[PDB]
């Protein structure tokens, strides 16, 4: 993502005017190919009308340019595109909230799984590695940025997310479906094995760990839902005809006609339609935003930084359950005491 | 469903343009019958006006075509259809989230119901088979795709979802209503029977299993609500008059009139109304999407794959509580240790 | 309600066209009285203009018909009605979800309240009868269909929902307010009395029963909120002026004027305004839907079937805690065993 | 509030027509002062134009009346007011749901805090009086109807909500902020003192009481949020200019001009603009609803009855924990037994 | 924020009219710089047209002023700005609800962590200081008003939020990411250390404290999400072109043209466009509100008072766990006893 929240904290004059000079994650990078096609297709039809057509054939073009100008308003562009951008944005923030974070499990494994010896130290690191693995295996199913980092399961073993003894157990489990649910079952069987050896004290503390596992399992199930149940293809096909047929009609209808013929409306020749090129900037602008946010786990400039977030969650989890288990600072009287 | 999320991860040029060449789950398959009726009804009236009507009778058609062109805008098509598509889409994603998943019960039965012998192995499989049966019995009430797979309760016994001793107990329970709540009561009575025999250790662990049963019972109750409390029939009848009466008026009003009579607006004859056939493509396009998504448990190309999801949930549940009970991989020091 | 979900599972041709031939719960039953008043008021003014007014007085009517046609568009009908139908529909589904269901309490009372003797059998039936009574007493406050079934509290005793010893205790409790909260306090005092006699085993199992009581108490509190805090009367009065003053102006403005006077727009006489009668069908159509759904607990054809649902909840509750307490089917090896 | 839900249960003919004859809580009471100013300002300008201006000065008024009629449509009244009424209504129902109800705490204190002697009777009444006091102290901060009933804290002691020994402890606690959180801390310290004396049996039953305290603490925190974080003043100032500048332009632009001058549009003189006075009825109608619902805790006719609800919650709470502690009706076989 | 909720409790006449005379947090302070640029750019073009252009060059300006007046309506200002203000407002209230409050942890630490001696007094103050520190460290990442108060971590030690022994432990923990999660791990390790020393009685009471820690950890994670995942920059760049290009066209198109040339529409010269300056007041008015609310943690007049709220939460937390631990008022019979 491109974060600019620190720049728009106040509102003085050029609050948004300094943001339209930025290239990365901008409207100017998204529309740059579709704009130059629309400019070149416009100026081709303009130069053919002004140089190539004969006098008996220019008048045939003038009748089509007035027909296509009057009846292109029958294409309900704002109705069709306005409904579609509401679907993409409603699903956009709902998929950020479905990204699992280890920090609620991390608080409970760091304190309730006892032991400063090398076995309880191994037992807390394996729990938080199973919680991170249950999240990597769903992100490499829903994100093309995570999948290009981990193309095969051998790449997951090389990153330290999975030991080689766990890869043999992960392949011997024969299932034709997606196996992202495997480490979330290894977690709950290891947390019960930890209790039966005396590492977790009570069953109220065990069930509190198992409740945060199922919360993270529900987070992974939502990411599986938004990847599998797409926006309906019948909606995507309607909105790409509504935008493209509207500006296909604007290549004919928005031509500057001959002022000597004195048509109503076409009384001035300027050679560049500024208000048509602006109207392409907004109608095809919102279509290109919807193309970007329909899958926010790709490799756009403003998609979600999921390769970053895997690196954060692995380092923070194994820091809080290993280096921060009973390492507390000394209890001290603060500034306000009596 | 037709999933295309992997194809629209980035936004380069033809992000949505490559999706309008696909036939399965498309707008071209839905509108194919209504479009050819509207084309043929249009060209019939056009050829009757141009070949059959006399000169004193064409002028009567010209007056009706101008009346029906001016006052067909009194039909509030975008207001009526825009409200209706908001209802169908708001209920659409809310019914996907009501589909029950076994995976939260599956995590707790796989670890808390003890025993590696043949009785505790039988006890965990029967719990997860009652959770899957409490979901099949509501899906064959709300889905016509599941009902055509399981037309009678004898088909459920042949699929292994119900033993023949449970079908006798399911028929002896005399109730005139829907019996989808029966296996969710058998679950809670078997989980308490499991605790009283020592298989479940504490009552905190029993109540954690019973809380995930009632969460899955609330999921089945939402699917019962959306099937029984439909979108009101008075809304469905208004929107199918608003779309059909609008394009019934466009069979007369959008005719190409005689250019020799020099009417305002009808100065060009093209024999094919491109902007009327496009306007049918969007207004009757959104009506056909709403016809598809009003019951997303049918047999459309973009309805929910519920026969697939029953086969997934049965195989994954009986895998995690039978083959994955205490089968953990060996605890190993990972890549980051010291 | 009128359920048609089984008929619109697929979308072939006449998916919604077969639904506009149905009378029960239709737009044709709601608008039948307001339409015939609007037709008869229109044709009265039309026949008075064509037969009764003199030539010097018809020209006074022609000036008012052109004034009322041009400036009736100042009435913001779609803005006022479009906001109001959003309020009625947003509250409509939120009141279905507030209807309490016994099935989460029913799962926990059927398993955790022990005893096969006649006292534990009496103790489970009294708990589930207090949960159903705490729901009947709020439905007969919010529904006129339940109130006409149970006009007095003596009718509740005759239906078996309340024993005569409980009616004496229900009247001796002196409170000037609504007493729907009485059986939800009798539930929690009987569940603690059940634990202190050894019928409920632990306090974790007691608190799980008491948590589902307070969830059902929160359901009854939402039904009390939507009945008491109505849609504001100032909104209901504005929308019934916006629809009725608009079509009061259409009785004058949509008259067919004299074609011999050659007014702009009134060049054709057809004696029946098809696009005005259609415009009454949608603007007064959505007003009549909002009149139906503003209280979905009445006796309309598409209001909620609450007398049915009380009969379901009483039979299902006393079936699962009496006939299904420890009556489990025999544990059997299923089809997939080895 | 003005409740009319019992009157609109069905939809026959005059479902909403009988509601426009009611004065209390109506649009006719809200707009009565702004309407008579707008009528009198209109008829003053009309009588000055028809009686006072000279013939060379009436023509200057005719040019301004045509300028102000054409360009008053540049004021986006429906866009500005339609966004603002969505904010007021979205916050309106969310503040009713934030009003705390004692009935979930009331169910648990009435059963789990043991003792029929005068000390356990005193202990249950003090808990439910602290829960009601933690709600009165936030309602007299957010409601002007509760504050005029309890202007000082001495008025709270006179109503029985606070004993005089608790007022000394409430003043000795020195805090410069709002002290609505004080009785919610006294509750949790008294519930633990009740457990340490043996009145509450287990810690699972103690934590269930403390969880419903924090739910009621979260309800009071939401009422503190909506009172402190208002709708932004920049929104309130824009919408009161958009409505008032629009009808300031309608005092000039909607005048009936001279028919002898034959302006386009002003061909009929009627002396009363019915469609301008109706347009004031809806645009300034929705502004006056938003003025009423922006603080629903005031003293309007359709604000929330919070003085009523305090009197209900105090009587119902002290009834269920004192007169209904172990007072159960006799267990009896119901109508359906064998 | 600017609170005016106490002033709009009722709705009499000048309910909103008395609020448009206020300067702080007003539309007049936000638009004051952009308005004077738009006025001065308008009157410069007006005085150049009336004094500097020649007669053959004024007619060239008249043709551009009619072109830019007719086709500036192609810029979809209400569609582009209306979608953007819905995003800013939807995120606005969702970030107020993400601000963490200590009061649910404060209720449970004040009662369940035993001890009146100087060690249990030190133990409760350190828990509530870790909960407040876990909130300050995320607010100084998301707010520029908190960051200017605490620029470095040495400023946090000087305010009493962190003892100097905790700053050494906070720096020795080597992490390249944001460290707001550190005190929320110190909390859970100190609450378990408190239980193992006998200060917290049971594990049900420990897990209740740890559940409110993870609720406050989820609040801090939402504030991290809204700061990091901004509104997409491609949306911010489109709306600042849609507003600025529209009123760049209104500097030419809304000029008062020559009345002697008798153009359609430009028949009156008034030298001040009142309805253009009003149209700038609303379209650029809503843009400046969106500039203010896109980061509500800055230093605007109507941003969130977060430096105030830190001072409240620190004083209230250390008051309820130190001065209010077992300091209860005397149990007294209230006004309603027999
Ligand atoms: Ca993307
Ligand atoms: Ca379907
Ligand atoms: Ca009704
Ligand atoms: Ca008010
Ligand atoms: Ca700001």
């Amino acid at each position: 993502t491109v974060t600019y929240t620190n720049r728009v904290a106040d509102a003085r004059l050029g609050t948004f005017s300094q943001l339209l000079l930025q290239w990365k994650g901008s409207i100017y990078k998204l529309l740059y190919s579709e704009f130059l096609i629309f400019i070149s297709l416009y100026f081709a039809i303009s130069l053919v009308y002004r140089l190539i057509l004969s006098e008996s054939q220019r008048l045939m073009f003038e009748k089509l340019a007035l027909y296509c100008n009057s009846y292109a308003e029958l294409i309900p562009v704002s109705f069709v595109l306005g409904f579609y951008v509401s679907l993409v944005v409603s699903r956009w923030w709902a998929q950020y909230e479905s990204i699992p974070w280890p920090d609620r499990i991390m608080n409970l494994v760091s304190c309730n799984v006892d032991g400063e010896d090398e076995y309880g130290r191994l037992l807390r690191r394996t729990l938080m590695r199973y919680s991170n693995l249950c999240s990597v295996l769903i992100l490499r199913s829903v994100s093309t940025a995570v999948y290009k980092r981990f193309p095969s399961m051998e790449h997951v073993v090389r990153a330290g997310l999975m030991t080689p003894e766990e890869h043999k157990k992960f392949e011997s489990l024969n299932s034709p479906h997606n196996k992202f649910w495997i480490p979330c079952v290894w977690f709950s069987n290891l947390a019960v094995k930890a209790r039966n050896e005396g590492r977790i004290r009570d069953s109220v503390l065990l069930q509190g760990i198992l409740n945060e596992l199922n919360t993270l399992r529900s987070q992974c199930g939502r990411l599986y839902g938004y990847d599998w149940i797409s926006i309906p293809l019948v909606y995507t096909q309607v909105v790409t005809v509504a935008v493209y047929s509207f500006f296909l009609a604007c290549l004919i209808g928005r031509q500057f006609l001959d002022p000597e013929k004195a048509y109503p409306g076409h009384e001035l020749d300027l050679f560049v339609p500024v208000f048509t090129f602006l109207q392409f900037f907004f109608y095809a602008g919102f279509l290109k935003v919807a193309e970007q946010l329909i899958n926010p786990f790709g490799e756009d400039d403003d998609d979600f930084e999921t390769n970053w977030l895997i690196d954060r969650n692995l380092q923070v989890s194994l820091m809080a359950v290993d280096e921060m288990h009973q390492d507390l600072p000394i209890l001290e009287k603060d500034l306000y005491w009596n």
